[PDB]
This record gives C-alpha cells, structure tokens and sequence, in this order.
C-alpha cells in the first residue's frame, strides 16, 4: 500500500506580502524551499497559526536570501502580512519505505531567520 | 521502485470569470474545451477552484463545454461557492517521481476580459 | 504523469439519517455504491447542495434496497436529514488511460429512487 | 500496469479525546505510539482529524508520543480546530489497486473513557 507522508515543513514563518489583485502566485525564498525539500510548483499546505485557516496551493521560488513568504491571488483572503504560518508538502511512497521516512523540517524565528 | 512521488501543479487557468452558476437544475462544472486544452486539464479530472473574488477554495471536477463557448460553469453544490462574475483560478495537480518533478513545467493559461486567453 | 479522475458520483441523493452521538460511520445503500463503483471504506467527497458544505469521509454499505444515505459521527455537523448531497470518489491512473476514462454516474429523484 | 488506484481508509482511532492543545509553544500533533500501532498509522503520515464535538475537519500529520502516555496532542495552527476534551476521529488513508481495495480491511481502534482502547 502507498502512504502519504510529510515531505517537509517550514515551521513558523511570517507572511511578508499578501496581494490579492496584482500578484497571484505564492512565493517562498528559494533557500527555505531548499531546506524543506519543497519544490517550485509543488502542492503545499499552509496552516495559519494566527487565524487558524488551512488551505492548499503551490509555490514558486522568491529570490534567495529575500526571506519572502508571499501569499497572493485568492490565497490573500487566507493570510495577512505578519501572520505566522506553517507550510508543508507531502509525498507518497510504499509502506516499507514510509516506515523509516524522515521529513525535512526547518525552524524559524524573528523575521524568517532560519535556525 | 519505491520512488518518492510528488504532487505537482499540472496546469491552471489563471483569472477566468465564472459565466454560469446553477445550484438546482444543473450539477456538473463545465469549461470550454479550448481552455482545458491550454491548461492540459482533462474532462473528468479533479480540479481545485480558488475564488479570487470571495476567497472560497474547493475541489470538484469538470466536463468539457463546447469549444469556443468560453464557458466557466460552476454548478451543483459548488454554486454556493462561486457566482457569475467571480474571478477564479482553476488548477489541476498530477503526481510524478521527484526527478521529473524537479524539471516539470506546468501548463498555465492567462485570461482577461471576456475569458480571452492572452498570448 | 498520474491523473486524479472522477471514479463515480451519486447525483442528488437525500440524507436519510444524521446521528452525531450514537453512530459514527457514513452508510450508503449497497445498490448505490455498486452503481457508482464506490467501495466500502473508500474515500468519498460529499458536496451538500442544500447548505454548500463540502467534506471528505468514507462510507460503509447500508442494506441493499434500503435507499439509506446516513451521515454520522463528526459529519453530522455537515448534513441534516433531507439535505440533498452529491457523493463522489476519485481514482488515480496514468495520463494515457485518463484521457479515455469514463466515470460511473448514478442519478436520483424523489426518495433516493435511482433513474 | 496502469491499474486504477483507489484511496482507502487505512485505519482510524475512533473517538479519542484530545489531551493537549497548544497553539503558540508547540507545533506538531502527537499520538501515543500504542494508538498509532493499533490503527496502523505511521509517524509522519498524513492524517485527517474529524472533530465530533465541534464539527471541524482538518488534515495534518502526527508524530509518536511516548508509549502508554495516552496523549492526543493537537498543536500548532491545529489548536484552532480542537481543544482539550474534544472527541475526535483520527484517520489515515492509503492508496492501492482496485482489486486489493475490494477486500481491504481497515485497522480500526475504538476508544472510551481515559483514551482506553476497547477490546
Ligand atoms: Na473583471
Ligand atoms: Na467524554
């Protein structure tokens, strides 16, 4: 059987931009994507610690070192600048592999400073 | 064998406008076949609809509307989630192994006006 | 690439029972499951035409011919007796097969009379 | 090859009670490893939580809490969706080909009282 497993997680990043009108696509500092194993164009779940909203989208890379978490398009209805969110992706694999799988978790403090 | 499988954006229709929404007398969401083609979306494929106007997010499937009709019809229970005039994003996601995912290019079609696909 | 496709749909069935406390598991007349290709223990989506709620659960079989649609446990917060719902399941398959895939759709009127 | 793949209930914890819920200082949901074993749920597996008390439904993942702790800890953003004392159902779903799905038996564990697993 095939299991759905946490691939990686950005833990407690702060939303830095949220534009309904002008922008549409969610964007995340490429360094953060790299640490969590999350890919450009991959499905992600965003869990908003500030307001409790939970939604699914995909992200593209923001510039390395920018520390950007940009939640745009329709998703701007779900997060505001300054909200603390958790961003996760999930992968599937057979049960035998899933039993030893290790996700990639990156922790943040302050203004999206990775620990 | 046993490769880790990613869920990736296959394609999307960016900022199409809902043209029809009927709760009672229709059920199935329908999208102009030309639009489905541009986004690589199939008839009967699962789609996510993200409503830019009201923020609602939901999952359904679509059938093809007549080519050239420019229809985006959100019917059945989903008519509680969108209305005629609303701007929505319609996406489909596929699964593939990690290596393919890392160079995958989604099929994105951009819209304006009367559901005119931009060049 | 692997596509997620509609497997089958029960179109406009009426909820006949909704018990939060006593029962937990959603149940559907086995004849209806058979017509839609939906399996016992399969993930299903329920889209409530009456109140707009959309949720995911799984169902077990109710007695053949009972015409039961029972929405119980936590899901009783999402539907009431008399609500009209659409129940769907989805399967995955490769793109090449998905292009010709045909879902199983069953239509209903009145008191869960299949057409 | 090309078999149609079903999403099936793998297992569930039926009517466990939330024992801890911390928004700010913790993130990860945790479940007594004995409970994970009984339901066939893995550490880091996607789970659905259906809150019997308040009707909220959400998806997350769990890590193992100490065996015998009887912990059901719903933390991070998910602490907006459950509270200590709430009765919840925790399910995981797996995928498999249609033939296997048709005879698949989910791993269901039933609870009462102080998160006591019924025989
Ligand atoms: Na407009
Ligand atoms: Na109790």
């Amino acid at each position: 059987m095939i299991r759905t497993m946490l691939q990686g997680k950005l833990h407690r990043v702060k939303v830095t931009h949220a534009d309904l009108h002008y922008e549409g696509t969610c964007a995340i500092d490429q360094d953060f994507l790299d640490a969590a194993g999350i890919l450009e164009n991959e499905a992600i779940d965003i869990w908003n610690v500030t307001n409790g909203k939970r939604f699914s989208t995909y992200a593209i890379a923001a510039e390395r070192g920018s520390r950007i978490i940009s939640v745009n398009g329709a998703a701007a209805h779900c997060a505001s600048v300054g909200d603390i969110v958790i961003i996760a992706s999930f992968v599937t694999m057979p049960d035998e592999e899933a039993r030893t799988w290790r996700p990639n978790v990156a922790y943040f403090e302050g203004d999206n400073e990775m620990k």
